[PDB]
């Protein structure tokens, strides 16, 4: 029933989160080299629109922090994760976020808290970029051209921030055509992987913590209403030094949606969920902080305000 | 039937026009200074990279050729203005575009070429751009918001480039809000204003001269396959000084659309398109040069690959 601005919170009337110029007062940083401008983008006490006018220039120069055939990895040791949620913390998670409309089977579906054995893998700093799901167009001659790419059109000046949206099945597929090229063991993250990555031993409930932090994360509470370069919110970077998993865009895993196993809760859409649709996680620039939960699972349904993107595991 | 990629003559496969990184070996602008940018990007002897490249970093920096309160303006002197096609030269028209799909009854409305009595008025240099458009919807409140700003958000990485789509009725208003605020006569051109100040009284076929270029103008033939920012092709600028008359977008003039007068050919259309639509003028960079014709009339139907924007005129 809601129109996109409606559910992202804004009025009819125009709202703007950004200068007119973002470079407007910034310009030592056209002095600053790149090296400099990359310290910039991602120093937390930074001010956010010094940060975004680093990585503006930074999409406009070529963004050395991408380097698509040797992408910037994290590596996580094998572990014992625990994945989900306690039934008996629902009630808590609830109150936190039923302003923003979740209601409780929305958060059910996360139980119950569970174990998964993981092997040594990398993850992805940075979700893939457009700069890096162009190479791969021109490389395969795929036509699974992102949603957001106006008439399927590169936009160049956001080179560095996140694709959006593309299928599951065009993110697998950049993960095979890497794999190939590089003869690594590219892939998309399991839905353990991913949110033992974000959540880390710990099982905090946001990648930064305890509690929701609108400048950890590009989110609609705060953001700047549009994707951002990546890695610009490094308040928010996960225990194992992953960058932009709460917000931005969401991530595709591996995983169709299924029920986690030994959950008591009944589940009454799982008769048309359970298995048709590929899982998606930790939010993004249009959608609130529920979705930027380490726990958070979504990507039932296409919509324009959905921003699917991904970035890719490594088996070690 | 068209897809928006098939009627732009481009494949389902991806097609870029531009490097992956819009200042990747032009490092030398960051340098430059503001005036040295602009000259850049406005000296038809830099190839379009360099331009496009100055004009991306004038975008993040704040183009200062675009003052929105006093906008760059050129002068026109009354003139009798010869608008429209003379029918002999229907004919040449249909065998130079029909290949783009052009047919006799589009390029008939033309007919017959006329004399309109215009007295002195002045028409700005540059189509509005996103970030004067911007500064209009934060004073007025208005909910007029653009179609390409994505849910609504200002694209500050392209404030420099020309704003669409926009209703007739806010391009109306746009210039209602100047007026008010600088004590000056702006308002939209006549449709025979816009024509006289593209063509001349040489009534060229295109700004430039008689026969199409695709470098004088972002269209689709061989442009980025985005708007550019304003004034980057400054090849096809217009005999009184006008930037981006072909090209770039297509710009509302003040008439809803009627027949011209005096012609004889029967348009079985005119009983449904009477009066039932603004006359945009220009071409764009979605559309083929047939557009860029300073006599083609255009802006029956609303589609996503019709760009449009405006620009404003003013009673001297
Ligand atoms: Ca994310
Ligand atoms: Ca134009």
């Amino acid at each position: 029933r809601l129109t996109d601005r409606e559910a992202m919170g804004l009025p009819e009337t125009f709202v703007a989160r950004t200068p007119v110029a973002l470079l407007a007062g910034h310009e030592d940083l056209l002095g600053a080299g790149a090296p400099c401008l990359v310290e910039i983008a991602e120093d937390p006490a930074q001010p956010f629109a010094r940060r975004h006018a680093a990585g503006a220039l930074l999409g406009l120069l070529g963004d050395p922090r991408i380097r698509p055939f040797e992408p910037a990895m994290r590596r996580i040791e094998a572990a014992r994760a625990r994945i989900g949620l306690d039934p008996a913390a629902l009630g808590r998670v609830l109150a936190e976020w039923e302003r923003v409309g979740v209601i409780e089977p929305w958060i059910a579906k996360e139980c119950p808290a569970h174990t998964v054995e993981l092997a040594a893998y990398a993850l992805m700093r940075y979700p893939v970029s457009n700069l890096e799901y162009r190479l791969f167009l021109e490389d395969t001659g795929s036509t699974e051209l992102p949603s957001s790419w106006a008439f399927g059109v590169y936009p160049a000046e956001r080179s560095n921030h996140p694709v959006w949206s593309v299928s599951a099945e065009a993110a697998d597929h950049y993960a095979r055509w890497l794999a190939q090229k590089t003869g690594r063991a590219f892939r998309l993250p399991s839905e353990a992987e991913w949110e033992y990555a974000a959540a880390g031993g710990a099982a905090r409930e946001y990648p930064w913590g305890d509690a929701f932090d609108p400048a950890a994360a590009n989110t609609v509470e705060a953001g700047p209403l549009s994707t951002t370069p990546v890695g610009i919110f490094p308040a928010g970077r996960s225990v194992f030094g992953i960058d932009d998993m709460g917000g931005n865009v969401e991530e595709y895993v591996a995983d169709d949606y299924r029920a986690y196993p030994g959950g008591n809760a009944i589940d009454d859409d799982l008769a048309v969920t359970q298995g048709a649709y590929r899982v998606a996680r930790g939010g993004s620039f249009t959608r609130f902080g529920d979705l930027a939960r380490c726990a958070r699972r979504h990507g039932r349904y296409q919509r324009d305000i959905y921003a699917m993107g991904f970035r890719l595991a490594e088996t070690l």
